[PDB]
């Protein structure tokens, strides 16, 4: 089955999506690939052809929508169901494809931000080059010019949980004062 199931993983949706997302269930398990090499998985990699689908999706929708950002959406969902971390190499490249979406606004997109809020605001490892860009990017869309309420309410919701965090210290006063007053 590690096989075949890579055939629904290189995104033919019709709304299948919401099936193979029955299989985060066994990524619950290990997935290993992350915090080793891919080469660690034992007879269920064959996460790897499932991790390079993952990774290589960024052409499409960065080369340039729903359908696509809809794929990554599910994609790096089920990937990132177990182990919250991930290569930079990634987040670099997929990070832009969100300005440029949101940019790109004059449905499902607010889902789409919802989702890649919720899987990017988990670690924080940029060295405060692009770092910037993203509470920039956050602070005047995100804030200022959001269409839709659900969006803001879950930024609401991921800063306080920033702020509720009190062990390890991901975020920083300098940004978080900056975010409480513009909201």
């Amino acid at each position: 089955l590690q096989r075949g199931i890579a055939a629904c993983m290189t995104c033919g949706n019709t709304k299948v999506l919401r099936a193979v997302h029955s299989l985060l269930s066994r990524l619950m398990s290990i997935f290993p690939t992350e915090p080793s090499t891919s080469s660690v998985a034992s007879k269920y990699e064959e996460e790897c052809l499932y991790a390079a689908v993952g990774k290589v999706i960024y052409e499409g929708l960065t080369n340039y929508n729903p359908s696509q950002l809809f794929g990554t959406l599910m994609i790096l969902k089920s990937a990132c169901s177990n182990n919250p971390s991930y290569i930079d190499r990634l987040i670099s490249v997929f990070m832009r494809s969100l300005q440029k979406m949101v940019r790109e606004h004059l449905g499902t997109s607010e889902l789409v931000m919802l989702s890649l809020e919720l899987v990017k605001t988990r670690l924080a490892v940029m060295s405060m080059e692009m770092r910037k860009n993203f509470i920039q990017a956050i602070l005047t869309s995100l804030i200022e010019k959001s269409p839709d309420a659900k969006i803001l309410r879950a930024v609401v919701k991921i800063v306080e949980e920033w702020v509720k965090n009190n062990s390890n210290q991901t975020p920083t006063l300098r940004e978080k004062s900056i975010l409480l007053v513009k909201m």
